[PDB]
């Protein structure tokens, strides 16, 4: 299956789930949501067979969409499954994007995790909030590594912004543990940002 074809089928399954949700057909909603997640997972594996990182990001976005739908119709089991899928796919995207020296897509993985965190915060799911927030912080740390290797202080700054957004979210959610992890991550990222700026600005002054 062409990965664009998998993605099209995944989107078709999402729309069935939406339509079923509207009708109050809970069984059909759950079957279509499951199928969308299954196809998103298949898209990740095909994207690997073909060496296409952008498609892994599209898979993650399918899972996010299933999670939002589930949130809206109050289905906690499908919400948690779709959230877990989105985070799992985000982690796969970091690994692919890191190998190809593509820090822009590593940042996109962090944005997926942040959106899961926001969804979980909105819906009062503390367990998923913690998972997604921790994932976002971990991806910010990998983004610093990737970005520093390419001498790109701008993407290091983006990693700082990810940590700061986790910090602010956690304070609003009252999650002290995640707050302190986010603040420590942000401190480390900002120290590495100073170093990377000074390294570049130094070799610029030199030349």
């Amino acid at each position: 299956m062409d990965p664009e074809e998998i993605l099209e089928r995944a989107k078709e399954s999402l729309e069935r789930a939406r339509e079923a949700s509207e009708r109050g057909d809970e069984e059909e909603f759950r079957k279509a949501a499951e199928k969308a997640l299954e196809l998103a997972k298949r898209l990740v594996e095909q994207a690997k067979k073909e060496g296409d990182p952008e498609l892994v990001l599209e898979a993650a976005k399918v899972a996010l969409r299933v999670a939002e739908l589930a949130a809206k119709n109050g289905d906690k089991e499908v919400f948690k499954k779709a959230a877990e899928s989105a985070l799992e796919v985000a982690k796969r995207l970091v690994e692919v994007a890191s190998k190809e020296g593509d820090p822009e897509l590593v940042l996109e993985a962090a944005k997926v995790a942040l959106r899961v965190a926001e969804l979980a915060a909105k819906n009062g799911d503390k367990e998923v909030f913690k998972k997604a927030a921790e994932s976002a912080l971990e991806v910010a740390k990998r983004l610093v590594e990737v970005a520093s290797k390419e001498g790109d202080p701008e993407l290091v700054e983006e990693a700082a912004k990810v940590a700061e957004e986790v910090r602010k979210l956690a304070k609003k959610q009252g999650d002290e543990e995640v707050y302190e992890k986010a603040r420590e991550t942000a401190r480390e990222v900002k120290e590495e940002l100073k170093r990377v700026r000074e390294e570049k600005g130094g070799w610029l002054e030199h030349h």
